[PDB]
């Protein structure tokens, strides 16, 4: 019951270790407040191993500055705002439920905990109360992160590292947020970062997921909106949003199973901005559960470290629409390498700008009803990889189904670039066999080897994929001076929803090749 | 007359609530200073009902931390800088004439003001001095703010709520800058705001204006630059950009009238990033004040509450270039719902990626010229509203007519895609009537049902409408096997600008179908 009041220079040179009779840590509290408002905390000092040193309960306002303590917590929900201002803080981080709103501004934290054996209560850095449902009515807002140790000791019990941020329940039958109650059940409402620094290399993946909840308990809200911008996490291995453990999201209260991902609202909302990874993973909810629909942006996310090559691949299972723009991108995958997943519902997928590097592999797998009615939509993207204008690779094949591009370029190793190459052989007037599909609205241009009773000339024809407004082929005229003759061409289509499936070539004279004229 | 000093821990537990023989609020003040520099005041606690706290006339370099104000103030401009960095604000706001930069870090507004009778001496949260011109000469940079509160009082005595940024003149016969000054008279020179927090949701509009000038008087140029970021406005109506009652910008001083937008120089600036919003605004001002060329640039924005939907809609009737990346758009309508004016100018759309959910209407309302002369361009968009492939429908003719679409889909409610039909009739030799317009440069699509002899075929064909450097009708000519002849198509055209209108389906065959093939 302490209102308007500042607190200095208290130091502790270490804090107290305290266990039981099976040497197991109890709690024990340098400091322990309940009922306060106004409060201002500065220079404190306790740092080390042990219980965190701070415990309150039930406060309003409560600033940090220029503190060096191994814990800033709060049982009972605080209201207000609650600030961590130049800080250094230890392994256990920030565990706080409440009902404000939370301000992090350059804070250092150190993750060793090699003393205690495992004993990790959060599994996270940033935690809500696991003891009171793991609720936070608010948003989360942090500017200049810093990051150093890497928590092993923990690592080596549950086999991954710890997260950023964690918002569960130990046990739903005995904290839980009742149906009468009028707090909403958010994780947390908001998730700011503008600038993560890791100074130190890190071999795996930073974290085990940006937003958890490891529990089967199913208590909170996945957070509404995620934002990061500057953040280079500094690893070798993908991060990943896992959305395994949340409650289904109040955006669908009825649960309306989603086909199409335009044909319903989105649910949740993520932007990544000049941020550093190898690559991004989505891993659905289990049945039950997977009621969601997401909103992605990603503008300008490649790998800067000299350590794990440039380009990133994205992994996805979850329905949603994505956007790209200029991005060092290498590959789409509609799987999850956590879980395994060949994804269930129809996603969007656009791309504008950037370089797309997929290195010595196709740059796209998909295989959700064989990959038609995903639509993949390139514009102004320079193409690098195993292309070939000569041979038939199975990165030409691929690109051409999967992606439909205008004015993009291709370039596999040379100076110059090339026209990649589809289809071989002679398409005389009787028709010829073919097999392969193209994605309608890209553009062929075939070689024509035009013949008269004693003359010849070269032909370059231009056609377009019709985009399924009728069963008929694709089909086109053009002139030849020199033979003094009209040539015709036609290629048989199969319908194949967003695709088209080209089955014969026929010409009046002969085709030599079919190119990808994009 | 002080200098280099600082004030610690004044405690007042309520303000002065001074009034006259009328019952009227009058001038009263905890702190008052005159001609200091190098100040710095913390942990001052003034906080309630009454007038401003804070007075202070010619100052330098003053700064603020940690404090708890009704209201700060400056009448007299001051220079150097003036920071306000974790306080708390009453309803008054600040309120400084400037010749210098102010910087907002971490500040609390609470807009309650009840025990006023709906008096408010500016209308907005951050303002200028009314009584010296309204000018402020340098820089305005805020940093999380946060407002909570509605100001009831005020709004149910004027009809709308507080403004953000208010810059203007109460009599400009008493207060101005003269020609021979060598001051500037801008209203705000530049206005960044990053990170706006609104816990409580609002039933209508969050701010009457972002920048507003709610007099008569044309005292101080409207600011140079404007940039949001990071904000949730937490309400159900649209904001506006309000445009009247500012001085004619510096950058057209011999106001000559400006037809395109792209034959004039830009004279103002708008970034808007990352905000949540239900629609936005842009008014122009009265005829002899409407000299302005702006510059608008919308990156990923879009509603993420739950109440109110997530497609946005832009409303402008002010000679402009738009640009829109990554935007959850609804509709484009170049009219202004606060006035009623339609549109004067020509101005330039460009719309890349995202996802264009028209709802229930078209996608597009535009006017004035008949729409000619407007260049709507989109890119890699999603486009999901009432289009059909079996009928034709208002959205299939509006956005033929108004968008000049490239590698776009079509999504009604199906899990699948469609092509939308524009034409239904039998396009014989001699030629079938139709109307509609299509703008030029998009590719129409035609289903033609061919006849021989004996024989039969379906041919699907496709036409690019020219970009109008000649008068002659679109035409084209396709083979088909198994009938063993050429099939010819002509649509006739006139000229409307950047359109074209079809009067006239011919073809030696009979074409049954006319289709937008995007």
């Amino acid at each position: 019951y302490c209102a308007a009041f500042k607190a200095y220079d208290f130091f502790d040179p270490y804090p107290a270790f305290a266990v039981d009779s099976n040497n197991s840590l109890v709690y024990s509290y340098t400091l322990n407040f309940n009922d306060i408002a106004d409060a201002v905390f500065e220079n404190f000092n306790s740092q080390g191993y042990g219980w965190g040193v701070v415990g309150g309960q039930r406060s309003t306002n409560i600033t940090y500055r220029d503190c060096n303590l191994n814990r800033v917590d709060m049982h009972n929900p605080y209201m207000g705002y609650l600030k961590v201002l130049d800080t250094r803080l230890g392994t256990w981080g920030i565990n706080a439920s409440g009902m404000g709103d939370m301000y992090l501004e350059r804070v250092t934290v150190d993750l060793d905990d090699s003393a205690h054996g495992g004993h990790r209560e959060h599994e996270g850095i940033i935690n809500a109360r696991g003891d009171f449902g793991g609720f936070h009515d608010g948003g989360l807002y942090i500017k200049d992160l810093t990051i150093v140790g890497e928590a092993s000791a923990f690592e080596a019990t549950s086999g991954h590292p710890v997260a950023l941020v964690s918002a569960y329940s130990f046990n739903a039958s005995l904290a839980y947020i009742p149906e009468s109650s009028p707090v909403t059940p958010w994780g947390f409402k908001e998730v700011i970062v503008e600038g993560l620094h890791c100074p130190f290399k890190r071999t795996g993946r930073r974290f085990n997921s940006i937003i958890s909840a490891p529990s089967i308990q199913f208590t909170v809200y996945h957070p509404m909106r995620v934002k990061l911008e500057d953040c280079n996490f500094n690893s070798t291995a993908f991060e990943k949003f896992d959305l395994r453990g949340w409650r289904v999201t109040p955006y669908n209260p009825s649960k309306v199973g989603i086909a199409n991902t335009l044909a319903f609202r989105p649910t949740n909302f993520v932007d990544v901005k000049d941020c550093s990874m190898v690559g991004l993973e989505f891993t659905r909810p289990t049945s039950a559960y997977d009621y969601s629909n997401f909103d992605v942006n990603l503008v300008n996310v490649k790998n800067v470290e000299e350590h794990s090559l440039s380009p990133f691949t994205l992994y996805t299972n979850q329905c949603g629409r994505y956007n790209l723009v200029g991005c060092g991108l290498q590959q789409i995958v509609d799987k999850s390498m956590t879980s395994g997943e060949r994804a269930n519902r129809r996603s969007t997928f656009s791309v504008t700008g950037g370089t797309w590097n997929s290195l010595s592999g196709n740059p796209t797998d998909i295989t959700y009803g064989n990959g038609y009615d995903i639509p993949v939509v390139a514009t102004g993207v320079m193409f690098v990889g195993p292309y070939s204008q000569t041979e038939v690779t199975g990165a030409n094949l691929n690109v051409a189904e999967f992606v439909q591009a205008s004015g993009c370029k291709f370039l596999s190793s040379g100076p110059t670039y090339i026209q990649p190459l589809l289809w071989s052989g002679a398409g005389g007037p009787t028709g010829a066999s073919a097999n392969f599909n193209v994605a309608r609205g890209n553009t062929l241009g075939l070689n024509i080897s035009a013949v008269n009773g004693e003359t010849s000339q070269v032909i370059a024809a231009t056609l377009v994929i019709p985009q399924g407004f009728s069963t008929g082929p694709a089909a086109g005229t053009t002139y030849g001076f020199a033979v003094e003759k009209n040539i015709n061409y036609q290629l048989g289509l199969n319908a194949r929803s967003l695709k088209a499936n080209v089955g014969l070539v026929r010409c009046s004279d002969t085709i030599t090749g079919v190119y990808l004229n994009a």
